[PDB]
């Protein structure tokens, strides 16, 4: 029960600043106290400091940041600690997943997101890297990426070993890429049809039929409906509700196989208050903004926090 | 893949004006662009212009309008186009359903509504025709209706060939009429028990056991909860949520048997903004009012719009 | 079809006043008219007037009030009327359940609440009695309670004959007490997994396998999410939604075995307006605050109010 905390305040994968503030905000709201009360020990590593495609915005900053995160996380993973990577925008998942994958070759990835993040640079409508991160991680890029030379000999994630859950806002080209690469995906309609519980069980059975693989959770908070998670940059209607996202994290915790996790796209500057109700019982700052509080609660779930 | 668009701005079935503005509002919000992007071709026909019961309000206007709609829609139906009838209050469904039924004798009707609209004039607490339209269409009226002589020799809809879905606000007398006429109905409690997916599958199996009948969808937007669809005149708590109504329309689209549809009771004057989030990706006007945007999205669903 | 109405305006089980106003507020909103329209007859009894543990706040007032409620309710129960006990905070459930249990020895209790209310005085973080009421009723208290001598020879409720439904905010010690006493409990996660319908059927099957026992419903309105029930003192995120709580009450009504019920923790001073929509059809005051209106609707459900 040891967790390494890595702050990855990268904001270069998308237009806005805001997400660079997420790591320190969650600490301020009570990350350490929450981990403590759940009976885990932590080591907080602090924050990461900071022929070719030519159409990815801010790629130099992203590439240089990613090398640093990769090296730092590799070192934490070797301790056999659970590693919690707090973004930052979703661009931080590249180094997170690949570092975990080099150590855990049979890693299975659960990517929880309103979006596919599976554009390649030639299909992206925005040129924003956080909308391409999963495609990059899956080895789908067709040319070299500036400032990513350090990554060129790594083993990439396989689509059949990945499940994307919660998606509802996919670009025209992404729809094609999604079907073509044969990744396992579960849309909000699948969830409405079958329920979140059946959905995650189906996904886990599909990617880990023998229930014996390490799991990495990459959680984009915009998977959650805006009613509960307004503090995020790219909102899509009809998201996971409060009960659903909490249950999803609980079920993943109960596998006992989660080895690493990203929590990304939390933007405190866009967050709002309820605020404080009696049910906010975790040692989280009274009256905290609701998305930040939800992030801490979902981290608690992964660490075993349960109702009874 | 051809759709005829008919604007039916009838507001005489209920107290308020507002719904007469719906047709042009949806055009302004991007109806044509939405249809175009989905790979359909449209023909926009424009807007319909405008011993006995003596207790139906505004019946002259309704009767005269209905003759015009019946004649106009009959002509579009003969083209074998999908026909989209945009109200207007629900009173427009009489001519819509009966014109479609004369052409498609084995038509099956899915009536999606918070209400039964199945009062007869002698049981109506309001005298408002939009609360009687389904009863009229089902041949339940017991006396002649002024200005409906043109309709007296038509074949009427049969209750066993109809399913009402989403109901939750039914008048005392309506409850009796509903049970008596043996229509198939699925309340919000049935939906809460079984889920929207099982519910529509059950309904379709009940009215079209051989999966071989043309389908008409009569969608009253007040079936949807006020949180998502405030722009409507008669609100009932506990409606379909955003995910549910989208899934329902998707499942109906996937039958490949929908031949005509009403979208009624949208009142732009009562609508509100979110507004614009990234997920609003259809070519719908940025920052559109939320009910209008939802209407366009649900039309998109019927035309095949899907997440992946 | 006779109901005795007892107002139990006890506010001493928790810090705030407010709940003492609930009984008269529901009468003002139309309790009598609602009962009348459902074809029931009522008798409104009015309002109840008003070695040892030394750490229960306000226990003298609570103990003296409880003797009065016990005596008053015992008398109503003997009439073989359905007895409706309107709080007041949840402290009123002690005398309510025990009086009903002395008469109906095979009583089964369905406790609907965001909370367990199953602290004992030595584990309570607050010293507030309304957070201990279920533990007291279950005979879990280990010392005598001041001003409860009148209750010392009563038969107490058994955990195996009880089901708690909707829970989500449980204290650390409560979690242990809950597991230890072997009460049947169904958390909001169980409800999210299986749905409210399967959940209540499972609970009823567990505590009343032969479907032949009288049922007492103890409904704390804070079981319902704040979106629908803001008028309550102790809010917990992720509660039952409007559709769920209505369906739950309907299913319990349909057993035909409910003999008594508490409706507690409604605090009009914390309530808010929508307000009035067409769907508010019960004879409830136009524009009533939403929690009060919901309380009346849920009482209607127990008395047989249904959609069709
Ligand atoms: C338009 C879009 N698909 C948006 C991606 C959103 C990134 B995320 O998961 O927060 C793109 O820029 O590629
Ligand atoms: C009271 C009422 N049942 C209301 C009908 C609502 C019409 B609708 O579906 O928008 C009536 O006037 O008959
Ligand atoms: C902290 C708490 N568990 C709160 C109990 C809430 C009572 B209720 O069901 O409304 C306690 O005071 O024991
Ligand atoms: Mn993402
Ligand atoms: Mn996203
Ligand atoms: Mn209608
Ligand atoms: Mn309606
Ligand atoms: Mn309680
Ligand atoms: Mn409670």
């Amino acid at each position: 029960k040891n967790v390494s905390i890595i702050g990855s305040p990268l904001a270069a994968g998308q237009p806005l600043g805001g997400v660079q503030l997420a790591c320190d905000d969650l600490r301020k709201l009570g990350l350490h106290n929450v981990i403590d009360v759940l009976g885990w020990k932590y080591e907080d590593i602090g924050n990461i400091d900071n022929c070719y495609y030519d159409n990815i915005r801010n790629i130099k900053e992203i590439g240089i940041f990613s090398k640093n995160l990769f090296d730092t996380m590799s070192n934490e993973l070797r301790k056999k600690n659970f590693v919690l990577n707090i973004g930052g925008d979703h661009g931080v998942a590249f180094s997170s997943i690949l570092s975990s994958l080099q150590m855990y070759q049979n890693l299975r990835v659960i990517w929880i997101d309103a979006h596919g993040d599976i554009n390649i640079p030639e299909t992206s409508p925005s040129g924003n890297y956080h909308g391409m991160t999963l495609a990059h991680t899956l080895g789908l890029f067709k040319k070299k990426v500036p400032y990513f030379e350090w990554s060129e000999n790594l083993t990439y994630l396989k689509p059949e070993n990945t499940a994307i859950i919660g998606i509802r806002d996919i670009d025209a080209y992404e729809k094609i890429i999604l079907k073509k690469c044969n990744i396992n995906y579960y849309t909000i309609f699948d969830i409405e049809k079958n329920g979140i519980y059946n959905t995650i069980c189906t996904a886990l059975e599909k990617i880990d039929p023998n229930s014996n693989c390490p799991i990495h959770i990459s959680l984009d908070i915009d998977s959650v409906d805006n009613v509960f998670a307004p503090g995020t940059g790219t909102v899509a209607k009809g998201g996971l509700n409060y009960r659903e996202i909490n249950l999803l994290m609980k079920i993943l915790a109960e596998t006992k196989r989660v080895v690493s996790m990203d929590l990304v796209e939390y933007n405190p500057s866009l967050d709002e208050v309820d605020k404080k109700v009696h049910g906010d019982s975790l040692p989280i700052l009274d009256n905290a903004t609701k998305t930040g509080k939800l992030c801490l609660e979902l981290i608690a779930r992964v660490l075993g926090y349960d109702i009874v």
